[PDB]
C-alpha cells in the first residue's frame, strides 16, 4: 500500500466488455469550424512474469500472498509507462506524451524559476475550456523543485514546518520514474481522458511452462488488460524542462 | 448437405486400438489341377502366403494465436477449430490417394494400384470412354467396381461432353448432373492430380482403420504460451490404410 | 343542328371517370432476397474475412515436431451508407387529391429499393457507394474456355469456379436479354436445347435458379453462393416521413416528402463470387 | 321425238326447289374476345396514367443536399365512335320473300361486327376511326433478331419484349397463312417441330394461345397481354330496326333497314402490345 | 399299261366341279358415301346462293349520312343426268346357265356404280357428263409451295386453302400409288415419318381421314369438306330390266339386259374443294 | 498294373446306353398351313373365273343409243399330282431293332412333307411338277422402285401391289438369310431400324406376319393373300404301307416301306400373289 | 526418449489380428451350368445319331418307277476322363491352424472346377483331354459378313447360323475384353448403343443372355443352344479325401490331400454350336 498518487487514479475509471472502442476525439477549433474524429481505443494487455522455485513457494504461505503484492506494485509502474510514455504502436497504448499538445515557450518570463514554468502550463489547460487535474514529474526532478531557495537563502516552496504531502498550486503530484529526466505533463485528467477496465489485475500460476515442470520452478503472473481513450488532446500539455 | 462423397466412405471403415494391423493374404496359388492319365502320377499343387502389415501413422498440425482474441471472441474460437478439421481431412485424402508408402507416408491407393492398360485405348475415344475401360480392368480381379476418383477440373469437362449432334451426354442444362458414371459414384478431389484417375472396387478391396478420431485440443500453458498470453490449437488424428486387393484398383493418365 | 362538339351542347356530357391510376411496369425486386439479411445499430461494421490459409497439415513421425500452419485474414470494414430522395409537392394538390400521398409513398419506396438493388449489384465502393457484388467478385477464369463452347457452357464453367472456394452456388444473375438468347439455343441439328416451340422453359439452369434483372448490365454475369457468402445489414428500414415546416414550406404551402433507408453490405467470402463478360 | 328439251315437252317438269339460302364463309370472330369488356352510358372516357417518373434516388453523403425526384401525369381520352350501315329494299321483295327479312338482319349484324374487328386491329385513328391495336402497339425491336433465326424465334422474341415492361403476354395474333408456314417448320434432319404428319399441331406456341385471323394483314404479327392492356366499352349494342317512312320510302314503297352500334376502345398500357413485320 | 392317259382309260374320271363363279377384285366404293345424300323426283334442281355482298359498314360521323350496303343473289341450277349400259346375250347361254342372269345383275350394278364414282370425281361438265368435284374445285395455290417441301407438305398446304372459305376439311382423296410413296417417306436420318417397319400406318393424315381410290388419277389430289360442300340427288336408283323383243332379239334368239340410273350432283360451296398436281 | 485298357480289365465295363435316337433339325412347316385345306376324290379340278369384263357404262344423252358391255369367261384346270418315295430295308434289321419301324415312318413323312412344301412354293408347273406359287405369282413391278430404297422398302411396295387386286395380303415369304440381313438394317445415322441390340425383333413387318422358310430360294420373295388366293386339295392323305412280298423281297429277305401322298394345287386369284428378285 | 520401435517399448504393443484369410478373385463358374447335367455310372457313353438322310422324295409320273431313299447312322462315343490334383502339407501346420483344413478344400475345388471349365470350352480332344465345345463347334460362315458390320453385327449373324440347324440359340460366350469394346459402340452421332454414361448395360444381347468369362480366349467367341446341343455326365462328383498314411507321409509327419472328379462330355448336335474370330 505505497502512499503515493497513481496516474491511474488521475483518470476516470470505468468498466467495459469489448475488443476495442469506438469513441470520438476532438482535433482543432478556429474561434467557426471545430474538428472531431471517431477514434478506436484498443484494449491491450500488460503484465510481467516472475518465476522462482516450488521448494520455496510450498514452504511459506505468508510469502505466497507477499509476492502477489510485490508484483501488483511492479505492474502499476509498468502500467504507468504505457499510460504516460505509451508508444501507441504495436501492443502499446495511445500514450499521453504522444497525444499531448506541446508547451507554449512564449509564456516564459526572463527571471523566473523552474516551478514558474509549471504554473504557466496549468494556464494552457484553461485554453481548452477545461479545469486542470494534476502534474506528472520525474522523482529526481520533483525533488530539486521542492528544495528551492532564493539569492538570499529563504525557501522558495516553503519550510518543512508547515509541510504536508504531494501538492503544487493545489494539484496532485505523481513522481514517476516513467517520466523522462527533464520532462513534465499537465492536464484535466479528472474529466478529460479516461481509462476503461476490461479485466482487473488477477494472478494465476503454472507448474508446467517453458521449463518449470522439469526445473521444479513455478511461474507467477499478474495479467491486466484495459483501454485508454483521449477525449480532449488539447486538455493535456507535455513540455521539455529547459535546463 | 455438402457431402463431397468422402473418399473414406468409399472404403470400409473399421476401428482399432493397436500399434498396427496384420492380415494374411494368399500370395501364389500354383494351380496344377489337370487331366490325369489312368494309373499315372498326379499333379502337385502348392500355395504361398504372406504376413502383410499396415502401420498406423499420425497426422496433425497446430496453430498459435493470442488468447486476448480467443477467450474474447468465442464464435471465432470454434471457427479456427472447424477450419483445422477441414484442413486436416483434406490432407487425409492426400495420403489415402497419393501416399508415398515410404517412411511415415501411408501406402496410398495410387502407389498400390495396378497400372492402366495403354492398349485398351481405341482410336477416337472420349475421356469418359477411357474411365469405362478402367471399370473393366477392375473386373480382371473378379470384383465389381465401386467408385471413380477424379480431379474436379477434369471431371468438370467430363460432364460437359457432347455428341456430334450438340446435346449433352450426362444431362440437358435443365438440371445439374449428379456425380455418377456408369452407375458408379464419382469423387471430385483437388487431391487427385490433373490428368490422373483412380477406379476400383473400393467397397471391399481396401479398409481404413481409425485408431483415433480427428480431435482438437488446446493448451493454455504450453512452453512460451503462458508468458505470451497465447494459446496453442491442435488437430490430430491416427490412421491406418490396409490394402487387401491391389489388383482391384487402377491408376492411369488421360493421354490427351 | 345540335351536336356534341364545343360549339353546340356537348358541354352537357361529362366523360366517365376511370376509378384508379395506371402504374408502369413494376419491376420484380431480387438480389437482396438472395443475400442474408440482418439487423444492426452501429455507424459501421468491422469484420474479418479469411484471406490466405497456409495449410501445412502433414503426416507426423513419432516423437517428432508437428507442422505449424497459419490462417491470415484481412480486416475489412463495412460502412453504413444512406440512400434516399425527397419530393417537394404543392399542398393544394395534396388536399385536393386525397389518396395521392399514399401513392407517392408506395412509389418512392420502389424508386428507393430500385437504386438500392442497383448498388448491391454494381456498387462502386468509391466514397459513398457500397462495395457491390460485382466489385468484390473474383474475375472469371478465361482458361476454362474450350474450343466450341456455348454461352451456356460458360455459366456452367463459372459454377465450378465458385467451388474453388468450396461453396455451393446460390444462383445465376444475368441481364434479361442474355438469359433470353440462351433459352433459345439450338443444337447443331435444329432441335431446341431447353423447351422447344411447344412451351417456354422455366428460369432454372443447371439445377440453379436463374435471376434475370435489368439491374445486371448487358454481357455481364454473376455466379456464387449469395445466400452464404455475403450479408446485408439494415441499420434503418425504408421509411417515409412528411414535413411542411421544412425550409420555407410553411410560407409557400409546400409539403416535403422524404423516403430514406440505411444499409451496410458485408463480404465474408469474396472468393465465392464470380463475374465475367460474354465475348461475342 | 318428245324430249325434255326447252323447245319441246321439257316445260312440264319443274326443277325441285332446295329450301335454304347459301351463305358464304363466316369468319370466326376474335379480338373483341381477347380484350376486356365494359359498359358505359357516356360519350367518352377519361383515365389517368403516370407520364414521366423522374427517379433521382441515389446514395447521399452525410450532411448533404438530397436528390429531388419529380413525377408527371396525363389525362388520356378515349372517344366513342359510331359504326353502322343501312340497306334500302323494295317492299315487294320483302313481302314476296318472307324469310328475307330475318336474313338481312343476320347478315348486317355479321357485316357490322366484321368491320368492328377490322377496326380494333387496324384502326387508322384518323378522326372517326378508332385507334386500333396496331397504331398503338410499340414497334418490334429489330435489335433482338439474331443470326439465323426462324420465323418462330421472332415471335419468341416479341413475347419477351412484352416482359421488358413487366407484363405477361396473353396471346399471339397472325395471318392464317403465316401461322401455317410456321407450324410446318422442320429441323436440319426433316422432323416436324410442332407435330409429325400424324396430326396437326394445336394453336399454341411458347405457352401462349395462337390466334389466326384473316383480319390480320399478311406478314404482320401482334403479341401482347390483351387481357390486361386494353378494354372495349359498349355504349350501345348492335341493334337492327326497320322503318318504311324514311324520306321517299313511303312514296316509293321502299323499306329501310338499319344496323348500328356504338363503341370506344381504350388503350391503358400500349407498352404491353407489340406489332412487327416478318422478313420476306 | 392301263393308265389314266387321254388315249387310254382316263375318260371315266370326271374332274370335280367347284361351285361359284370367281369374281375379280371389288373396288371399295367411297366418293359416293363422302357427299351428303338426298333424293328428288324432278328433272333438275334450283338452289340460290348469296352472290355479291357489298359490305360498306364504316365509321359514321355525327349528324352525317350513313353508308349504303347491297346484297346480290343468283339462281344456280343442277341438271339430272342418266347413266346406263346394256348387254346383248344369247338365249341359249341364258337357259343353259340359270344363275347367269342373277350374276350379271349383281355385276352390272358394280360396273355402273364404278362409273358413277368415276363421274362424281372427274366429271367433265361438258355435254352430258356431270360437273365433278375436280372441275368445280378451286385450283390449288402454286404460291403456297415453298422450297424443300415433300408431297406430304403439299397436302398440308391444301388443307389450309380450304380454310380460306371458313370451312374445315373432312377428307383427302389420293391415288393408292401416290398415297403409298407418301406413307413411306423418310427424313435425313433414315427413319420413317408415319411409322417404323414394325407396323403400317393407319389411313390418316394431319388429323384427316385419307381416302385412297383408283378412281383418282395418278398425280392428282382433292381435299375439302365434302360432307357439307356438295350433295348427291338420286332421281332413280340402279335398276335392271330384260327384253326378249328388243329390236331383232326375238328373231336372232337373243336377250338384252339393261341397267340404268339417274343422278344429279349439286355444288353449293366450290371454294371448299381443291384440285392439285404434283410437279416431280 | 490292372488298368481298364482294351488289352486289360477294361473289357469288363459296359458303356452306358443313351435311350433314344438323335434326330437332326426338324424344320417347321409353314407353306401348307398358309392355304385352304379342302379335299377331293377325283383326278382334277375345274373352276370358272371371269376373264375380261369390258365395262363400257357411261353417261347417256336423252333419246340416244346406250353403251354395250361384254363379258368373257374361262375354264381353268388344276390337275392332281402324286409325291412319294420308298425305302428297301433288311427284314432282319427290322426285327433286331423294333423301334426302327416307327422311326422310319415318322422320318418318311417329314422327308415327304419337305418336297411337298418345296412343290407348293416352287412348283415348276411342267410335266408332273405342280404349278407352284412362284410360277403363278404376278411378277413384281420394277417401277415401284424409287431412289434410295432399302430392301425393306421393296417388300413394303410388294404389299401394295397386292392391293392392286382389291385384296388384303396374308403374309410374307423370305429366305431366312435375307430376312436376317433385313432385321439388321441401319439408318444413315447408324441406328437399328427394327430393334436396338437389346432385343431381337419379332417376325412381323408392316403389320403383316413374316414367314422365313429355307424352302424359299435365296434372293426371292413372295407376298400375297394366301389365306384365300389359292387352296390345296387332298385326294389322298400321306400314308405309309409296307410289303414283304414286293418283287424279290421275299427271296432276298427284305422289306419295302412306302410313303405316298396325292395333292392338287389350285390358283384362284394370281393377281393376289407376287414374286420378285432382290436386285443387289 | 521412450518410443515404440524395436530399440524401445514397442514390443509391448501387439498388432491387431484381422479375422480369417483374404481369398483372391474367385472367377464365376458359368459354362458347366449352360449344359445338361446328366448322371452316369459307366466308363463311357454310346449314343446313336442319324448321319446321312438321302431324301429323294419327288413327283412321280403315273405307272412309273419310284425314287429310292436311304438313311445312314453311326455310333458316337464319349469317354470318361478324370481330373484331379493333390497337395501334401506338414502335419504341424494343419494342427496349429485348424481353419486351414477347410480352407485348402475350398481352394482345391475352385482350382479343379476352374480347369474343368477350361476343358469344357477349349478341350483339346486328343490324349486324355475332353473334346471341348470350341473344337467341336462348326466354324462361322465368313460369307455372312457384309461391308460395314460391327462386332455386334457378327454375333447377330452367329445367332442365325444356329437356326440353320433348326435350333434356337441359348446364349453368347465372349471374352470380357471383347464384350467390353462392344457395349461401348456408338452411332455416327456419338451416342452409346447400350449405355450412354448413365448406367452400365445389362449382360443381354439380341434377347439372348451374354456370358463373359476369362475362360473364353481373346478374339474367340461361341454361340449356340448349349442347354440342348451337349450334355455333361458325372461319374464321380468333386470329392476331397485326406490321407495321412500315403507312402512316407507317416514317417515325415506329413499329410496328403486329394481332390478328384470324373467327367464325360457328350456332343449331340455340333451343328447347333458356332465358333469364330474377330478380325480387326
Amino acid at each position: 500500500g505505497l502512499r503515493r498518487l497513481t496516474i491511474r487514479d488521475l483518470l476516470a475509471q470505468g468498466r467495459t466488455s469489448s475488443n476495442a472502442l469506438e469513441y470520438v476525439r476532438e482535433e482543432v477549433f478556429t474561434n467557426s469550424d471545430i474538428t472531431f474524429s471517431k477514434q478506436t481505443a484498443n484494449v491491450k494487455t500488460i503484465a510481467h512474469w516472475v518465476q522462482a522455485s516450488r521448494q520455496v513457494m510450498d514452504d511459506a504461505p505468508m510469502l505466497q500472498s507477499y509476492i502477489n503484492n510485490r508484483l501488483m506494485y511492479g505492474l502499476a509502474l509498468k502500467e504507468e509507462g504505457q499510460l504516460l510514455n505509451g508508444d501507441g504502436t504495436g501492443d502499446n497504448l495511445e500514450g499521453l506524451n504522444k497525444v499531448a499538445t506541446a508547451y507554449d515557450t512564449s509564456l516564459n518570463a526572463t527571471g523566473d524559476t523552474r516551478a514558474d514554468i509549471i504554473a504557466h502550463a496549468i494556464y494552457q489547460v484553461t485554453e481548452s475550456e477545461f479545469s486542470a487535474s494534476g502534474i506528472v514529474l520525474n522523482p529526481r526532478d520533483w525533488h530539486n523543485i521542492a528544495l528551492l531557495k532564493d539569492n538570499e537563502g529563504r525557501y522558495i516552496f516553503g519550510g518543512p514546518q508547515a509541510f504536508t504531502s504531494n501538492i503544487m498550486w493545489g494539484l496532485p503530484v505523481v513522481p514517476t520514474k516513467a517520466q523522462a529526466a527533464g520532462t513534465f505533463t499537465v492536464g484535466g485528467f479528472d474529466m478529460a481522458s479516461q481509462v476503461w477496465d476490461r479485466m482487473d489485475a488477477t494472478v494465476e500460476v503454472s507448474r508446467e511452462d517453458r521449463d518449470n515442470f522439469v526445473k521444479n520452478m513455478l511461474t507467477i503472473l499478474c495479467e491486466e488488460r484495459l483501454a485508454l481513450a483521449h477525449y480532449r488532446p488539447t486538455a493535456i500539455i507535455k513540455g521539455t524542462f529547459s535546463s
